[PDB]
């Protein structure tokens, strides 16, 4: 007998939502431990200022309670992170779970025991406990990855990690650096140009930034759009992207050149990177004619809006428009402002941080009160592979990823029975609460059956986990996305495998995957009485 039916990890919009399934609607004994001092997830670390959604609000959200949906109010078109973290302390309120959410928790290890048929958890803080389900929900983009750059720990001020930004830093009126460019870089630096007597990016990598649209809702559409919230959701669990907007089912290149300068032109003014990527043809991320026609388009306007030519130069990408699309409200006008300087660090690197600042190449010293890493994450598989987390013979997950992260439909993994993922390798790479909710909805079912029918075990066979990899492999090299340098295949971190690591498929055809295998009696499990 274990000592919990369930044990979740994680309290971000994952864990939440799962605790809520497995205790309310199953009525299962459970317990999430999150290694936090609150709930929220993303939205309880990343206190940075200009820290919000790239998802527009109306669909960053649960959509499993229609109630809630009628109820909760949103106030500006995209949600700033102290908005996300009350809509999440809400919904834990909502449905009585914070007590059974253990805050300031780290799980350090967790251990099958074949023999028992149950694992046991292993906190930081030296306890230890059985559950016979587990299910991680640890985060794609949580283990903060902060780069070793030579002289880091000299620096004699605030060294901060967005992921780790502390509530009482204050920058309004400080030297402040950035290193980092990416959605996290970029929105923190149109936010802190504002606060900072001076901001230096230090920038490696520029990416095509497009506008967001942000600014206030009129309470008028936000009535509206909860009048229409079914239809907004049937769209959205059968679109690819889930982000609430029709995707375009047009070949940018079977059209003029004006109209295609056109349908640009409307997604630019409308905002939104997805939608820019997405909305506007059906190929921007597939054929290389169609990407460099967009790229072509960004880079016009950084031009326009720059005025400093060279400044405009170092912002200018010149790769493939094929990292995860970022958008932001007047990123690029923030380099016409005074004090805003941009290090390139293709031309001038980091040779070294000081106590003062930070060093680069051309002997300049650039003088720092706040030095903030914006380098992102060890990204799907950094806290699984942190963890002691091993399976059937004791062996440890980084023994069955050598080639990179693996599971059975994002979800389940071979050799770990009764443990689930939400948002584990080789899953959607969508608006993410969608997902989480398929994903949860998924593993309810299926933990549910086990309690109904006497399940000690239910696994994927190691076959069904390699056939998902070939799966998603095959639907990656049909994409550009796997050449274009970033986090999404693993390659932002020395010595990380270069690897698939999501389903490029999309949230409708995934959905449809999850709900074959289960309609097909769980193709690809063992399921042990
Ligand atoms: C700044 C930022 C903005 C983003 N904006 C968007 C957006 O607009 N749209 C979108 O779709 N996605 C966005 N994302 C991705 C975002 O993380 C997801 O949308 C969603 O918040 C993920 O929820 P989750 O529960 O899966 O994971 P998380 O919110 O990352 O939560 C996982 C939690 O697990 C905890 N944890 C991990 N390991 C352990 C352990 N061993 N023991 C105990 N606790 C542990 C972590 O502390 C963390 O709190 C953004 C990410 C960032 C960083
Ligand atoms: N050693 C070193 N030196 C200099 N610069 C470095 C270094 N390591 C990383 N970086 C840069 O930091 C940035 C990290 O971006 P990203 O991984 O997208 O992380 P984000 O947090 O912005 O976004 C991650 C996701 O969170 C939410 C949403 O899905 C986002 O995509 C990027 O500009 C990197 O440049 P590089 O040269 O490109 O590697």
């Amino acid at each position: 007998t274990p000592d919990l039916d369930a044990i979740v990890i994680g309290a971000g919009f994952g864990g939440i939502y799962m605790l809520h399934k497995l205790r309310n609607d199953l009525g299962l004994s459970v317990r999430v431990f999150e290694k936090g001092g609150g709930v929220g997830g993303t939205w309880y670390w990343n206190k940075y200022p200009g820290a919000k959604s790239d998802t527009e609000g109306f669909v960053y959200r649960y959509s499993f309670d229609k109630e809630l949906l009628r109820e909760y109010d949103w106030t500006t078109r995209y949600l700033d992170q102290p908005d996300v973290l009350a809509y999440l302390e809400h919904v834990v309120e909502r449905y009585d779970l914070a007590r059974d959410i253990q805050l300031n928790t780290e799980v350090t290890d967790a251990i099958f025991d074949e023999e028992t048929e149950l694992w046991r958890v292993t906190t930081a803080g030296g306890e230890t406990l059985t559950a016979r389900f587990l299910v991680t929900a640890l985060g794609l983009l949580s283990r903060s990855n902060i780069p070793d750059i030579p002289g880091r720990d000299s620096f004699a001020g605030r060294l901060v990690h967005t992921n780790a930004w502390p509530e009482d830093l204050d920058i309004t009126g400080k030297r402040v650096g950035v290193i980092g460019t990416g959605s996290t870089g970029t929105q923190f630096i149109v936010a802190a140009a504002k606060m900072a007597e001076q901001l230096t990016v230090f920038q490696r990598t520029p990416q095509y930034c497009v506008p967001s649209g942000n600014g206030p809702m009129d309470p008028d559409e936000v009535a509206r759009i909860k009048q229409n919230f079914d239809s907004i959701w049937d769209q959205v669990r059968s679109s690819t992207v889930a982000f609430g907007f029709e995707e375009s089912t047009v070949e940018a290149m079977s059209v003029s050149e004006s109209e295609r300068q056109r349908v640009f032109q409307q997604a630019w003014d409308k905002g939104n990177g997805f939608r820019f990527m997405f909305g506007t043809f059906c190929d921007i991320a597939t054929n290389p004619e169609a990407n460099a026609a967009a790229a072509a388009f960004i880079r016009s306007k950084i031009a326009e809006i720059v005025k400093d030519p060279e400044t405009a130069r170092k912002l200018t990408p010149t790769d493939l428009y094929a990292k995860r699309p970022l958008c932001n409200e007047g990123y690029y006008e923030t380099y016409n402002r005074d004090n805003v300087s941009l290090v390139s660090l293709k031309e001038t690197p980091i040779e070294e941080i000081v106590p003062q600042g930070v060093r680069t190449s051309d002997g300049v010293v650039h003088e720092l009160d706040v030095l903030v890493f914006a380098t992102g994450f060890d990204a799907v598989d950094g806290n699984y592979r942190a963890m002691n987390l091993r399976g059937r013979d004791g062996r440890h997950i980084n023994e069955h990823w050598t080639e990179g992260p693996t599971s059975y439909l994002g979800v389940t993994k071979a050799g770990f029975p009764n443990m689930f993922m939400i948002l584990g390798p080789n899953g959607p790479f969508t608006n993410l609460p969608p997902s989480i909710e398929a994903q949860v909805e998924w593993i309810s079912d299926l933990i549910d059956k086990a309690t109904r029918e006497g399940l000690t075990t239910v696994e994927p066979t190691a076959d069904a986990e390699r056939e998902w990899t070939e799966t998603c492999a095959e639907i990656a090299n049909m994409t550009l996305f796997p050449k274009a340098d970033s986090w999404i295949f693993g390659a932002n971190i020395p010595g990380k495998r270069h690897a698939v690591m999501f389903y490029l498929g999309g949230l409708g055809n995934y959905r449809r995957q999850l709900a074959d295998v289960a309609d097909g009696g769980y193709r690809g499990f063992q399921l042990r009485g």
